[PDB]
């Protein structure tokens, strides 16, 4: 079905970890795509083979304009290859380093696209549990696309803690409401330029998250402060639904259609 000899490899798009993502073209069709090349050696050592097979399983079945498509896969003597959709405008992470922060218009648009992709995800019981600017790509029309379903499982079932909710950092039972916390973290970071629980240590970030310790800078408007505060609740049941988020007055007044 799939072999390396079917693709013309180009420029690197990102580096790992388990390996790199390269720009590639399918010889037979001239289809431009992105080839994630993971090394079997590193994947063992970490014991992620079950998780990756789980990711690929989930990601290949999903169909949404705000979820990055996985077209297929293959493997050789030492590497596993993922055939991904190529997002031409790069990462939201890189965009945020460039602009430092985003306006209300851009933030509400990204939050709408993210909530939509998450509603679709939850309607198939899939919980992402890893939404972060490094895992968000931008399509040719600048539309947001969720990219890494590595740490995703079926609800209700590590690096920097910045986007994880209290129930997850404490090891407790967590469900769909975990992704609603991530949304609040992202909405804050888009407007401020840094996540609300950021710190110089993991130990301190853990304290900040468990205690829900965030302050808004002066430029954060009332509407943004209301949506973020509602999302950043310790009790998961106290967080709103995705329907409520899409219908928030700050979202409806700044988003797009
Ligand atoms: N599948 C995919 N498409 C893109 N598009 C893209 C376009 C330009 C750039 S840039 N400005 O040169 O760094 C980067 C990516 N990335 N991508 C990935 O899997 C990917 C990812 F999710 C995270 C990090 C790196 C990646 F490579
Ligand atoms: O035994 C292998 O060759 C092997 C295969 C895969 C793999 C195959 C299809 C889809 C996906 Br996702 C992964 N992964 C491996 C791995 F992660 C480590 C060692 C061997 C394999």
């Amino acid at each position: 079905q799939w072999a390396l000899e079917d693709f013309e490899i180009g420029r690197p798009l990102g580096k790992g970890k388990f390996g790199n993502v390269y720009l590639a073209r399918e010889k037979q069709s001239k289809f431009i795509l992105a080839l994630k090349v993971l090394f079997k050696a590193q994947l063992e050592k970490a014991g992620v083979e079950h998780q990756l097979r789980r990711e690929v399983e989930i990601q290949s079945h999903l169909r949404h304009p705000n979820i990055l498509r996985l077209y297929g896969y293959f493997h050789d003597a030492t590497r596993v290859y993922l055939i991904l959709e190529y997002a031409p405008l790069g990462t939201v992470y890189r965009e945020l380093q460039k602009l430092s922060k985003f306006d209300e218009q851009r933030t509400a648009t990204y939050i709408t696209e993210l909530a939509n992709a998450l509603s679709y995800c939850h309607s198939k019981r899939v919980i992402h549990r890893d939404i972060k600017p490094e895992n968000l790509l931008l399509g040719s029309a600048g539309e947001l696309k969720i990219a890494d379903f590595g740490w995703s499982v079926h609800a209700p079932s590590c690096g920097t803690l910045d986007y994880l909710p209290p129930e997850m950092i404490e090891g407790r039972m967590h469900d769909e409401k975990v992704d609603l916390w991530s949304l609040g973290v992202l909405c804050y970071e888009f407007l401020v330029g840094k996540p609300p629980f950021e710190a110089n240590t993991y130990q301190e970030t853990y304290k900040r998250i468990s205690r829900v310790e965030f302050t808004f800078p002066d430029f954060v408007t009332e509407g943004a402060r209301d949506l973020i505060s509602r999302l950043l609740k310790h009790n998961p049941s106290q967080r709103p639904m995705l329907r409520e988020v899409l219908e928030h007055p700050w979202i409806t007044a700044n988003s797009s259609k």
